[PDB]
Order: C-alpha cells, then structure tokens, then sequence
C-alpha cells in the first residue's frame, strides 16, 4: 500500500523518501539552515525529502534540556519550511490535544515508541486524518506491530507507516533483526516500512560507517524509507544508499 | 534509605511489604470485597500491607476494550479503601494532570514503565512530594535506573521505590535477572527496592512459576513483593504468603555480610 | 526422581549437595589440601560434598595454558582424595574412550556442555552405566533439556542430573532464568536439578556478594545441590559463611511441603 | 587480507563465493547430482564456487537416527567430486584426530561453532596449514573472534575465514547483528568473512527469508555466503549477485 504526501510517493516499492532533520525546532533563522543543506543534497541526487523535527519533545535525556519553541511558534516555522522549500514535513505529538493544531500544518505525525500504547493518543492521531508514523518500541515483536495498526484502523486512519528503531538485545545494546521488516509487511498489510538508523545505532569510519553497513543492510530489503536524526559526508552516504535502493526497487519482488 | 508510608517502614533490610490488590478497579463493591479479604490476611500473618489498584487502563489492545471506572470515580472509591481499612494506597498516573489530584487521595503514585523518560511526567510526579513507585522498563539494565533516580533526584524528590518487573529476552518473553537487585541497591543510593512477580510472567501451572519467582527474588533481600490476585487467585493468597514470609523471616534475620 | 551416589541421596526434595572443589587438578598436594578445606567445612555442617575437579580442561583461554594433569594422574588424584576422605567425587569427559576409564573411578561423570550434542559421547558415557551430569548449554532452552535426556534414556541410562549454568543475554553476559529450574524439573521427569553458580556468573565484573544472591535466589526454587569453585571462583575461607546462609535457606525450604 | 583457494580469490572486496552443498554426505550419486546442479547454476552467472558437505551428522535426535557415511567413505565421495568438477570443498571436523586425514582432501575445514573454544582442536586443526572456517558461536560477541584469531594465529596458521551464524536472541530463537561483520573486519585484520545464511534462520515463506536476510548481510561488503537451499536457486543467486557487484564497485569509504 502506498501514501501519498504531497506530490511523494511513500511505499515499499516506490524510491526511498529520506526523513532527517533537527531534533528540536530553536528558531526560524536555524531551521531553515538546516533544512536548506537537506534540501540541497537530495535535490542534487533527486531523492524524495521529508523534514524532520520536534516543536515540544517529551522524553529528552534531562528535565531541563529544551523541549523546542513550543507549538504556537513551532507551528509558524513548519509553515515557514514548506512554503520556502515546498516539501512535506514531520513532527512528533504526545498530548492528545495537540493532534489537531499540529495536523493542521504538518503533513505526518509521528507516535513515539515508548507512546505506542497510549490509547488516548493513538485515538487522536487517528482522527486528525493524516498520515501517521508508527515508531516500533525496541521491546516489541515485528509481529505486534499489527496491534498497533488494528487500533488506528478501528479509530478511522489507514494513512500509517511503520518505523523501525531496533530491539532490545541483553543489556544496553540494539539490535536490528533484518527479518523484522518482512514480518511487518506480511502482518501489516504492506503499509510502508521506513528504518530509523540513527536510533537503531545510539547503544554503539567509526560510527558513520557502521550507519553505512546498517543502512544499506536494511534497504537491501526493500524500504519505502530511511529515517535520521543526522555536508560532503550525508551526500556520499545518500549517493551509496541511493545505488542500491536504485538497484532493489528495479527488480521485481521474487516469484 | 527506608521510607515511612503512614506507620509503614519500607526498606531492603526490612520485613517485607506487600504491595498488592487488582488490575483495575472495576466497582466500589468488588474493590472492597477483595481489599477486605488482602487486609484481613496480611493483618494475620503481620505483613504490612498496601492496596494496588489501576483507575485507567490506558494501552488495552482494542479502543473498545473496558479501561475502568476512570479518575474521578476511582478516587472516590481509594478515599473509601482508606477510610475503611485505614492503609495505604498506590496507583498508577498516565498523564501530567493527573498527579496533583491522585496525589491528593493516593499515598504511593506509579510510574509506568513505558512512560518513564515522559520528563513531563516524571516533573509532575516529583513535584507532588509524594512517595513513587517507579515500573522499570523491560529495555533498561539495572545500572540505568540511576538515570530514571537522577531525574526525580533534580526534580526534587527522592521517596522513590524501584520496582523489578522482568528484562525482555528475545521477541515476546521476559526474564529476572536476580542480580540485577544488587546492581540497583548499589548503584541508586540503597532506595527501596521491590518485586512485580506479576508482570515479570505475564509472558508465560503459573501459581507454581509465581510462587518459585517470588521465593527466588525474595531471597536476595528486598523491601517488597508486588503483586496481582483475581493474577494468584485469590484463595490461594494466605498459603502464597506464608511461604513467602518465611523465607523473607529467614533472610531478613541473616547479618548483610 | 532421586539418585543415590554413595550414601548420599542427591534429589530435588533432599538436603542440597554441594558440587565443589577446582577448576583443573594442577597437583596432588595442593589438590588434597583444598579438598580437605571442603570437607571439614561439609563435615562441620553436615553438608553432603562431593569433590569436583577437572582432569583435562578442554577450553583453556591460551592453548599452552597448563591443560592439567591429564587422564591416567588424574585419576589417580581422584583414587587418592577418594581413600583419603572417603567421598564421592566428579569429573568430565570429552572424549568417548576416555569415559570407560574415568567411570571406574569417578563416581559421576560430567558432559561439557559444548559437547552436549555429540552423540557419540552421549551413548559412550550412558553405557559406562555411572551417574552421569549434564550441563546445560548457555544457548539451548531449558524445554529443550528433554531431548539430551531422551538419548540417556535410548542408550539404557537414567541416572541423570540436570546442571543450570545460565543462558546467553545480549554479547558476552549470562542471565539465569529461574524458571527454568521449574520447567527441567516437568519435561524431564524430575530428574535431580543442580545450580553451578560460578559458570553462571563469570561475565559479571564484590563478585562474592552477588554470588551468594544468586545461590540463594536458585535454592529458593527447591533444587537438589549447588555447584561451585574456589581459588585458594569464591575465596576458599569464605567458604563456612557462604554454606551457613546456603543451608538456612534450604533446610527452610525443603522442610516445608510442595505447594501443591 | 585474500586467500587463495586453488583459483579462486576469497576477500571482502572480491566478486562473493558461494559455499554451498548438502548437510550430510549419503552417497556419491545423489552427491554427484546436488553438486553438478551448483556448479551448473554457478558456473552460468560466474560466481566462484565451493562444494560443502558433512561426513557426519555428529548431532542428531535419536541415538538410532541416520549419521551420514563416515569419514572413510566421505573423504572418497570429497574425492570424487574434486575430480570430477575441478572444485575446492568443505567439510567439518568436530574430533583433533580427524584433522589430518580430512584435511589431506578437503581444501577448506571448518570449525564448528559450539566447538570454537575447544583447545586441542583448534590446534590440530592450525597444524594441518589448511584454510579453516571459524564458526562464530551464537553466544559470542563479533569482538571476541579475534581471541579465537589469536589463537589460531599462536598455532601457525593465518589462513583464516570467519563465518557469522547469527546470535543467540532469547530462547531457541536467532539474530542477526549486521554491525557485527564490521566489527570482525575492524578487529581481526580484514580476515575474510563470510556469512552462514542457512544456520542464521534455523530457528525461524522461508525462501523469501533467506534472500532478505542474504541480501542484508552481502551489502555489508562479504567475502562470500553459505547457501544450503521452479528455480530457486538460480533466482536467489542472480539477486545476489547483481547487489554484489553494486556494493563492491563502490569505494570504501
Ligand atoms: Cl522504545
Ligand atoms: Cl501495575
Ligand atoms: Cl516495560
Ligand atoms: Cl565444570
Ligand atoms: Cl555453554
Ligand atoms: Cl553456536
Ligand atoms: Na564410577
């Protein structure tokens, strides 16, 4: 099943769409920096774009790190983004009430891991009509993802993509089962499966070539995305992505 | 470091606590019903002894599926409980808002295990003063739930209570790493540490499985057992609980070397 | 089910045994003054014992590493401890024709865990007829426990002990799961379950306190005997302390009915 | 580092080697036939090629069940093959004194997994010169194959081959770390590495499965695959080989 953002079309069998960003929106003038580098490098190997970042985040690593500009203004700046560079754009919500207000501007919404049971939510998000990022708990199997799925169905949203983040594996460390995102399309309905690399790495070229490795592993399988939170560097990494996901997507599903 | 709840003493080197009741609280009635049947127990056997009940149940697998009988209907019925047993009570809290008014009627408020990096939560938590049962999560290592103590330490509470309630291993199964209640006395200040054989099986008859987890992370020396009747049933309670008082006895009486 | 080794009864329902002594048997002398340490202390108690050491230690962290004394010294060391102390005593074996000779002097005989699967040395060790230890590996199941239990049982042996050593947990580190004491003990028809603690805990960084947690916490679920190693591994003068807090617990234990 | 076996170049940035065959030797002719169809298969899409078989099934669920041949009359099927088809084989050895024999035949032996940390055969195996397959254990960290490298490397012997058979994942049940074979690469002096896809999903239609898993695991830049496994060979192959030849073109980076 493929989704339609805007003019991109997100799905298993489409070219990869690249979700990245920052991680909490500070102000216009920085936004757009960042996202104008974004903007550039996909343009430049013409790979889908969807910008990426938080206006309130709730599960930051202290009480006091900044939370983002809030959503009053934070909205202001998504609107901002996509009317300068006219690409779709992705926040994350965690209070019921905020699913409308959020859903007016921004073009996907995204359920957090640790979220992904809160009834009252998942509710909310549903009802806002609009395209809806599942982010996978590390502690849930890729066959209870279709549990999730079943409760935004029965609340009215089909519009839903499945994001992989890593499973709990011991103590600290991630580990990601590249047999997980078949299981998912099987259970799921073939809803668009995207890989969040950067979360599935934080327990762990140094650290940009293990991103690598773990990238082009889980795209050989067939992804509709690739999700981060992080110059001549992301440009060289899209180009080896872009190759092989090229490579995949040409040729028909096996028999 | 024990805390006092009302004329409780709850600590590692302590006679144990337990921390029990239901999943969710359905009816004044049926609420009273089996609290009664809790106090008059543990009263017998000399176990302090809390009532745990859930006034929402917030992540049921339909949105269609029963969840309680909500906030406001709920405390009404922990200010009966209370009133007609004259325990303490604990509940779990979901939302910011709600830990003010809980707090109000709730001695001890619960963390949920999934919600436990919500910085929102965990500052309005905090803020209340009073004494939190923090669920650890299933993904964290023992030496991690410091991170989760840092946090109400700078929010500026520290009547915490770690609570044990199993390690994911592999998809859909859990396991109780029972030196991990060492780990988390050591590292987190000696705080309270108690055990849900609960929610430790819910992945895997079970009275027996219940009764040899619950023996076993006891006898590592714990402040506390938490657990669910309906779940133990509920007859089987009195005979459950004398084992695991005997054992408790026993290590409790045992110099730390 | 029990099994008698000697004059003890080793059993899920019976006073625990202690499994005890070294890793590899380096010496004679110095092998017949920590078994002496052990048993005055079992003595002392009233602790059941039997002496542990291996004679060839197959998976030694260099390959020179002393290997140790080999088949033929070792078991005349094992000769010795026993008409000395009058003890049983148990070693491993790896090797099918090493378990004919080990088997007439050792009174249980030990199947490594990573040789669990050979089924040569399965038949070989049923066959010798001798109480025989296995050791469950740290990547198997402990419903799949039944399987190594059912080639005993093929091959004309049931005088068999079900040894825990912990299961693989993420890299590099071992988790024991208490649970599965429970479920050796009802797929394999309740066979004597043992707890070597040491093994289970060598991935973990003192070392002594979580050692008697753990031991405490495995005995608490009803098991027929613990199984350790000392250094003079726990401190060997550590020992009557340990056993002391091990004893407690199980004497409460087992003299309180199963809960049915 | 490369290793030649007979013609073939074996390196993590060479053109992959299929390592395939059967579990366990029965007889020359229905050896004969699963190996022809390989080489067949192999030989049309140009991918480098080495027979593998057990002589014995050291590991079964009766005491009755089947075993295999038997070294004697496995090592003469081994030798069969070899001339009849003019390529290396593997096999694996689980006791020190099969080293030598085996090895008189067999271009590649390979140390199994649960027998990775047995001392004497790792040295019995080291003394035959041959090139050895190591079998990562599914209990084993990637970063502790180079105690095994070491050893092996302390015994005389540097013509190593790691092979990643996934890790241990709650009970009876695998996972594959895809960071893991950078790691071993990273830690163990670029050995080869090669990548057990067969015993990776034991525990785990099925075909689908193994192409994934397989395309997963060769776009994290391989030296070669084990692949035990309508055309279902051949297809799986070309797939694999057309990500190969992409992912070893690009530089490293
Ligand atoms: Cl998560
Ligand atoms: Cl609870
Ligand atoms: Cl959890
Ligand atoms: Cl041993
Ligand atoms: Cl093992
Ligand atoms: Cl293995
Ligand atoms: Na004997």
């Amino acid at each position: 099943m493929d989704i339609k953002i805007n003019d991109i079309t997100l799905g298993n069998n489409s070219p990869f769409v690249l979700f990245g960003g920052i991680n909490v929106l500070e102000s216009l003038d920085s936004t757009l920096q960042t996202c104008a580098h974004y903007v550039e490098v996909t343009r430049k190997l013409g790979i889908p774009y969807i910008f990426k970042a938080s206006f309130d985040k709730a599960n930051r690593s202290s009480i006091h790190s900044y939370r983002g500009v809030g959503l009053e203004e934070g909205l202001k700046i998504f609107e901002k983004v996509k009317a300068e560079f006219g690409i779709p754009v992705i926040t994350d919500v965690h209070e019921p009430h905020q699913c409308q207000p959020v859903a007016e501007v921004c073009d996907v919404i995204q359920l957090p891991a640790r979220l992904a049971a809160q009834t009252d939510l998942v509710v909310a998000m549903a009802k806002t009509g609009n395209v809806v990022n599942i982010k996978k708990p590390q502690f849930l199997s890729p066959s209870q993802m279709k549990n999730i799925v079943e409760k935004f169905h029965e609340a009215g949203n089909g519009k839903l993509i499945l994001c992989e983040r890593g499973s709990s594996f011991g103590y600290d460390n991630l580990v990601v089962d590249m047999l997980g995102f078949g299981v998912m399309k099987q259970t799921c309905g073939n809803l668009p499966v995207i890989f969040d690399v950067t979360h599935s790495l934080q327990t762990r070229g140094g650290r940009r070539a293990q991103a690598l490795d773990l990238a082009l592993a889980g795209m050989a399988t067939r992804l509709a995305g690739l999700f981060l939170e992080s110059l001549h560097l992301l440009e060289d990494f899209l180009i080896r992505i872009k190759a092989l996901d090229d490579l995949i997507k040409s040729q028909p599903i096996l028999t």
